[PDB]
């Protein structure tokens, strides 16, 4: 839990975007991870401080599938701590995860959605998603961004669901390496 209390406070920040509120998790440096959809453009507010986009890279596999990630660079001198040790190299589930949210709307939430599972594609909304895990939680509106974490392991951002399940999207560290 010390690991997941100190994730909330050093790295998952409110976010809004144009298209409402989303939960943010600083990665290290200035670089940062939004759902896809939340689609930050040139700017972003957080913790109502409007920053400037720099960069916002869309992450998709070796076939150019959705993987509903977007990287992004903010403008600002402040660093995250760098948490890149804690999130897997291969895409992993986990047996107690704790889905973190942080909006202006949902603030400092931990979620226990149980267990996290390899689910593979998703069909998000029309869009073909892959790398994506599933937990059978009734994950809500509002929710996405969300950090999806187990024993000191950052493993999933929160991009989807159903009504009765969650899915989010699997994270490897090597997405985030310099270059
Ligand atoms: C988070 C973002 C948000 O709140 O958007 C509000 C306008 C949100 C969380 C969930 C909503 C329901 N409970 C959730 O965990 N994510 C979304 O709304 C995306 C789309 C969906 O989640 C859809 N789910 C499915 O398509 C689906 C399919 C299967 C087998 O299981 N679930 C529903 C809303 C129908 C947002 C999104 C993502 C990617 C896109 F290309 C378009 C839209
Ligand atoms: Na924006």
């Amino acid at each position: 839990l010390d690991f997941a209390l100190s994730l909330l406070r050093r790295n998952i920040r409110q976010v809004q975007t144009d298209q409402g509120h989303f939960t943010m998790l600083g990665v290290r440096d200035r670089l940062a991870i939004l759902p896809r959809h939340s689609q930050p453009g040139k700017t972003i507010w957080v913790e109502h401080k409007l920053i400037n986009v720099l960069d916002a890279v869309e992450l998709v596999d070796e076939q150019g599938v959705n993987l509903e990630l977007t990287l992004v660079t903010l403008d600002t001198n402040e660093k995250f701590r760098d948490v890149t040790k804690f999130i897997p190299e291969t895409i992993t589930g986990a047996s107690d995860a704790t889905l973190i949210i942080n909006t202006e709307h949902m603030p400092s939430m931990f979620v226990p959605v149980g267990d996290v599972v390899q689910y593979g594609f998703l069909n998000l909304s029309g869009k073909p998603t892959h790398r994506t895990m599933m937990y059978n939680f009734p994950t809500k509106a509002g929710q996405c961004g969300g950090v999806v974490t187990s024993v000191g392991k950052i493993i999933g951002i929160h991009i989807g669901g159903n009504g009765r399940q969650g899915f989010c999207a699997g994270l490897k560290r090597g997405y985030f390496a310099s270059e």
